[PDB]
Formats: C-alpha cells, sequence, structure tokens
C-alpha cells in the first residue's frame, strides 16, 4: 500500500517523500490554462488489495516558485476543483485498482497578470503536496510527501 513517482521514487509504507517531476508546456501567455498534471507523474500501488481498503486523499497543497505568484488557478484531485493551495484535503476516493494506477490530481495554474518570461524553473520546486495512506484494517495511516519540481522550465510570453 504504497506509491512511486514516474521518476522512480517508490515510497514504502512508513510514511516519506519523493520528488515528482512534471513537465509542463514552455509556453504558457496570460490568459491560458495551464495543467500540472500529476497523473502522468504520480502512480500509487495497493500492494495487499486483499488485505487493505485501497484509500488515498491529498491531505494538503502548497505552491511555491513562480506557480504561487506568476501563476494562478485552482487544484483538481479526482474531478475535484478547490482552490490551490488548498486550504485543508481532499474527497474521499477509493483506488478501485489493484495495480499501479496514476495519481488523479493537477495544478490548474495559469499566469495572473504578473507573469512574463520564465515562470517555471526545471529542477525547481513548484509546489508540496502530501498524500494520505490510510485502511481500514492496519490503519497504518502514513503520508507521502509530493514534492513537485518542474521536469522543464516554462517561459510565459504573454
Amino acid at each position: 500500500f504504497a506509491c512511486k513517482t514516474a521518476n522512480g521514487t517508490a515510497i514504502p509504507i512508513g510514511g516519506g517523500s519523493a520528488n515528482v517531476y512534471v513537465n509542463l508546456a514552455p509556453v504558457v501567455n496570460v490568459g491560458q490554462n495551464l495543467v500540472v498534471d500529476l497523473s502522468t507523474q504520480i502512480f500509487c500501488h495497493n500492494d495487499y488489495p486483499e488485505t487493505i481498503t485501497d484509500y488515498v486523499t491529498l491531505q494538503r497543497g502548497s505552491a511555491y516558485g513562480g506557480v504561487l505568484s506568476n501563476f494562478s488557478g485552482t487544484v483538481k484531485y479526482s474531478g475535484s476543483s478547490y482552490p490551490f493551495p488548498t486550504t485543508s484535503e481532499t474527497p474521499r476516493v477509493v483506488y478501485n485498482s489493484r495495480t499501479d494506477k496514476p495519481w488523479p490530481v493537477a495544478l490548474y495554474l495559469t499566469p495572473v497578470s504578473s507573469a512574463g518570461g520564465v515562470a517555471i524553473k526545471a529542477g525547481s520546486l513548484i509546489a508540496v503536496l502530501i498524500l494520505r495512506q490510510t485502511n481500514n484494517y492496519n490503519s497504518d495511516d502514513f503520508q507521502f510527501v509530493w514534492n513537485i519540481y518542474a521536469n522543464n522550465d516554462v517561459v510565459v510570453p504573454t
């Protein structure tokens, strides 16, 4: 009952943190719709599909870099739509899949007014999300930190 990134950071049960690296469109102008799709960057797996119910929730999310400043939008989780960075957590979501399934999260951050040129830097921390692993059996509710990094630098032609 653990989760892994697209780079290869598998976080075992017990809590931990990974560094996810997401590539965003390097061209995003004021009024665009940029989406940090993490469903292609993060994947969770329930190694105990019979022993543990597959359940996950984003505890909280935080924004940084140009994401919090040059960008603005919202954050999405399993088809949710809440402000980013959030103030609490996400809806209750069950994984109906006993295999490595992508983590349905996306940070919709779009260039405000104060966006222009290099807005996102590759290798730089852009956000921090934390996922709650909780189950009905063991109740080993550990949480995994998902440091969202830019896989690619983004420029705002505006």
